[PDB]
DNA sequence: CCATATATGAC
DNA sequence: GTCATATATGG
């Protein structure tokens, strides 16, 4: 148990890393992670945040 | 650890039971739970299927 | 409990 | 990679 917690910071690299591969439905986990560069970062914690920015309404 | 498993029918059920309540922003896991009567089925299982149900798209 | 964020398991 | 389900959080 040592959850992840999606600071607006963390969000707004990801989404731009995001729109830098083309949009929620182009991206993947790895190509966002790689682009992000963060220590700690897992692919695991991209997938499941990918997941629910891909269904956001 | 029993993980479950959503079935066409159970899903079929559960929609019913929402329906019943007044569609998905008005149905509680609880009342959901309530109407469906489904041995084994916890309040859980339902919460979570719940909010999948509601961020779907169509 | 009701709602939401995140993790973990399954195709 | 995608998607389904569970578990943790906040109110």
């Amino acid at each position: 148990k040592a959850r992840m917690r999606w600071t607006p910071e963390l969000h707004e690299a990801f989404v731009e890393a995001v729109n830098s591969l083309g949009g929620s439905e182009r991206a993947t986990p790895k190509g966002v992670l790689k682009i992000m560069k963060v220590e700690g970062l897992t692919i695991y914690h991209v997938k499941s945040h990918l997941q629910k920015y891909r269904t956001a309404r």
